[PDB]
């Protein structure tokens, strides 16, 4: 979507996989969907490092609002759970030096079964726009057709750009196409700054798995559409919560960063682990992810469950990462020619390895010829930084 | 069996899921199956307070033996991977004050594909004793008919008796039973210290709800038996390793707490986080596993993506775990009426519960009218101990 925005994948935190559709605070307050989970994830999104790390985007999944419209026709936040509307949680969010995510549905019913957006497109993205809301995840439960799926897509994209204001547009749409029909990602690219393609995560091994194995599956026809202003949405980062096993963990990371994916983390923010966190704020695997050349990475090789993925960056500079598919043993070995990864380019005559994760090391020099041996983890990854050097 | 072992399900350390069948000791000398990862394992067993703890059994699984049998018909360790014999490691073991377990197969050849124990079982044994082995885990590859596993799973256990020699006996008979027919339990207990019943286990998640869902389907057939001297095996703990995240690692160790099952550890000993070895390590955890009584526990309740399962214990107390099954969302509330832990005798009148999992806290007293209400993480579970007032 050419409206200047996520020209590097939009990063931030959505409520979604971590509190779903909760709506009891009187017996759940700490997991409600409420103003005020908001307010304190805000807060700690810049006390704890968030915000500095890039993480910016604080954003509403579904369950906020009222059961209908108000007597204009318009959304409203929930009076009991938020209380105080959107728009005062806005200006707190942006006082924060931070932006405000919301979601609506482009159907009948958003997917929880709250107001849907079709016949108001219009007047919807105009209320986003005078509450202060800075991205919206579009979803599409209970949608006539496709032809109402695209129509309401492309209207919506064009209502928001419309209202003057700066809104990151992040649609569900391949989702929902797929299938009737493949999805069409040059149209969908002029529409969306990024797009579900799959499934919602969910917190394990298997949600991740399937992912990355649908993604690169279906490589071939999805990783040359994304680039700055339109990415490909694998769905939330899970890190911080309770179904992966730190190796799984660095898995998720290190491969978010190989896809271009955008990186919105749904955990609680108030409990996550020292090493979670440091995980989840990683300085040089962000770089990665954030990349400005902005070319998606893709599968390189399979087999003997192992997996190599590599992504091209600035400046000559290629990311690789290997994963072991194997669920029993230990660390495996193995090895690869130097002139292999990063279309021979990176590492001729020479590249400088460091290894990122699941540590941070300094290996040599690699010449051209060189080989490069490695040991994975049972269901972990290694994740490499290749930098092109005179040698 | 009452051979006067295994009166509280065996602990120790057991080589397969993490170090399996590898053979290359010029290109991983550290991880290769040889005599010295069983010595570094036998050390740290005793340094890092393993032994203390209660695991003993330092076992050899598959992929020890020299490819043929001796002039004299025994099987013998392979020369390069074990040069100074099983019996010399053996002393070796016994020197820490702990004790050995090796592997065989009633059928043909081992799974890995090495001599296996038919026509031997009488030497095998023997063989077995001289060496100062103090466990047998025997295994079911390689085998003909149902007729045949039962008549060397028999035999063997007869052979070994004869020996004079106490020597733990695990057995895979049933796993091998099912598909072809429903294993007679009563009659496998008076063979076997303890017998596998269901699929290896991987480092995942997968594989330990797998486990649990098998036995608990399958409660009303095993429960029962299970006591001193012979335990149903869901396999091995691989909390240490790579695949479970810490919920998950509660949940085997509550588990097979809970189940009475034999605690063998397959893990890298030199390579464990302090996390990992205070779970395993978890003195009242592992009080709960090695109950005096030996009466197994079983699954309550099973519903809303929740399980609960109980056992007695010693004492008029009771151990109740809670499990998470729902794989999305955060920490879940369950409640249950305290009445109805327990057989209803747990807390009545009252109560002293104490949570031991994922965190130790001392809960308070319960009267009989009251519901115990917890979070559970996603793939985690609560173990809880109740302590009748009376
Ligand atoms: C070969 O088989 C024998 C029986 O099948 C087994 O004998 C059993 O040995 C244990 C030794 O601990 C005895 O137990 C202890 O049992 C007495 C009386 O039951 C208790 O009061 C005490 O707890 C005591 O410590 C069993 O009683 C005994 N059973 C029988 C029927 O004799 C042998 O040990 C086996 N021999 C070998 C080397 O495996
Ligand atoms: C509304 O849409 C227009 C059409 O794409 C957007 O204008 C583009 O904005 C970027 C901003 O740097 C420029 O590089 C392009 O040249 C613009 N396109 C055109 C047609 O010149 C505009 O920014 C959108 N406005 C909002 C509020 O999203
Ligand atoms: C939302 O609701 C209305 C009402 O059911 C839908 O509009 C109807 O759609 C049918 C099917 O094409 C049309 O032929 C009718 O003229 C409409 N009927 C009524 C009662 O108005 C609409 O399709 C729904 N929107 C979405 C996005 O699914
Ligand atoms: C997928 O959709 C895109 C854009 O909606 C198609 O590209 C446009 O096609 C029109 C008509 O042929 C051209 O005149 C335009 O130049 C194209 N616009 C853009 C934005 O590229 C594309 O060809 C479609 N692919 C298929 C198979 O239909
Ligand atoms: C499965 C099967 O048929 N078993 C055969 C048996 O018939 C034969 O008599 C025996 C003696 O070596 O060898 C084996
Ligand atoms: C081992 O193989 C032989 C020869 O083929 C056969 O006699 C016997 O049944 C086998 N043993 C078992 C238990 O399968
Ligand atoms: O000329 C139009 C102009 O719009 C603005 C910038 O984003 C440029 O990239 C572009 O060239
Ligand atoms: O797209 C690159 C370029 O686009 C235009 C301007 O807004 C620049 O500041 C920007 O860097
Ligand atoms: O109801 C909200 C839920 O609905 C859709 O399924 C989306 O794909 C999810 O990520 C989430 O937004
Ligand atoms: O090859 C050895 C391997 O054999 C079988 O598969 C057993 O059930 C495993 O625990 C292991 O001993």
């Amino acid at each position: 979507l050419d409206n200047g925005l996520a020209r590097t994948p939009t990063m931030g935190w959505l409520h979604w996989e971590r509190f779903m559709c909760n709506l009891d605070c009187q017996e759940e307050p700490d997991s409600c969907i409420s103003e005020k989970l908001f307010m304190e994830m805000a807060e700690l999104m810049v006390s704890e490092g968030w915000k500095d790390a890039g993480y910016e985007y604080l954003c509403i999944d579904d369950c906020w609002m009222a059961p209908q419209r108000d007597s204009e026709g318009r959304l409203q936040a929930d009076p009991q759970r938020f209380p105080h509307g959107i728009r005062q949680l806005a200006n707190y969010v942006h006082s924060k030096g931070l932006k405000l995510g919301i979601y609506a549905d482009v159907g009948n019913k958003t997917c929880a079964g709250f107001p849907g957006s079709f016949g108001y497109y219009d007047i919807d993205a105009q209320t986003f726009a005078d509450w202060g809301v800075d991205l919206l995840k579009f979803d599409g439960c209970y949608c006539d057709s496709l032809e109402n799926l695209a129509d309401g897509y492309k209207h919506m994209s064009l209502a928001l750009n419309r209202t003057g204001r700066s809104i990151v547009y992040s649609c569900e749409w391949p989702l929902y196409m797929w299938p009737f029909q493949k999805p069409n990602y040059t149209e969908i690219r002029q529409y969306c700054n990024h797009w579900r393609n799959f499934a919602d995560i969910d917190d394990s091994w298997k949600s991740i798995k399937s992912i990355l194995d649908w993604t690169s599956f279906n490589q071939e026809r999805i990783v040359d559409v994304a680039g700055p202003g339109g990415w490909n949405d694998p769905d939330m980062l899970v890190i911080g919560n309770f179904g992966l096993s730190w190796n799984q963990q660095v898995t998720q990371m290190a491969l978010w960063a190989i896809m271009a994916a955008p990186l919105f983390m749904s955990n609680d923010l108030r409990h996550i682990s020292p090493q979670a966190k440091a995980l989840l704020q990683d300085k040089d695997v962000i770089a990665i992810n954030q990349d400005p050349l902005g070319k998606q990475g893709y599968q390189l090789r399979q087999g003997d469950n192992f997996e190599v993925w590599e992504r091209p960056l600035s400046g000559l500079a290629w990311a690789v990462a290997m994963i072991n598919r194997q669920e029993i043993g230990g660390p495996r070995s193995y090895t690869i020619a130097v002139a292999s990864l990063g279309k021979g380019v990176a590492c001729n005559p020479a590249c400088f390895i460091t290894q990122l994760l699941p540590v941070k090391r300094k290996l040599g020099f690699y010449e051209w010829t060189s080989r490069l041996r490695s040991h994975i983890n049972p269901t972990g990854t290694v994740l490499l930084q290749l930098e092109n050097t005179m040698q």
